[PDB]
């Protein structure tokens, strides 16, 4: 996989954001991870994270996987980094967000957000409390 450049639009939720993409406004749907919604336990705090993860970033990346680029609604699937560390992961890796929506040909960061999840887990953060 390869990272591409994006810059933030405007933050959305803990697993969703608006970033233009080739010169284009996007809301991109982070790959493998569920956040709770915002009306939910840990929404706010997994909004808040993510809002300040690409606010403070310099450089804004995603990388799509090997299969579908949009979902059914019209949604970017990708990982996303912020000066060069996934959100994706540092999500899970918080107890933010749990491996979630594994879809076979999109599934190649799996085992390295499964192993942060663990290690989440072990440490009762948040959604692990
Ligand atoms: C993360 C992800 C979600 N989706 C779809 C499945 C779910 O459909 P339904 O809306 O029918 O439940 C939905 C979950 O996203 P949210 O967690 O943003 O709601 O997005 C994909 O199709 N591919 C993906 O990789
Ligand atoms: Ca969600």
């Amino acid at each position: 996989l390869h990272k591409e450049p994006a810059t933030l639009i405007k933050a959305i939720d803990g697993d969703t954001v608006k970033l233009m993409y080739k010169g284009q406004p996007m809301t991109f749907r982070l790959l493998l991870v569920d956040t709770p919604e915002f009306n939910e336990k840990y929404g706010p705090e997994a909004s808040a994270f993510t809002k300040k993860m690409h606010e403070n970033a310099k450089k804004i990346e995603v990388e799509f996987d090997k299969g579908q680029r949009t979902d059914k609604y019209g949604r970017g699937l990708a990982y996303d980094y912020a000066d060069g560390k996934m959100v994706n992961e540092a999500l899970v890796r918080q107890g933010l967000a749990k491996v979630a929506y594994v879809y076979k040909g999109n599934n190649t960061h799996e085992q390295l957000l499964r192993k942060a999840e663990a290690q989440a887990k072990k440490e009762k953060l948040n959604i692990w409390s």
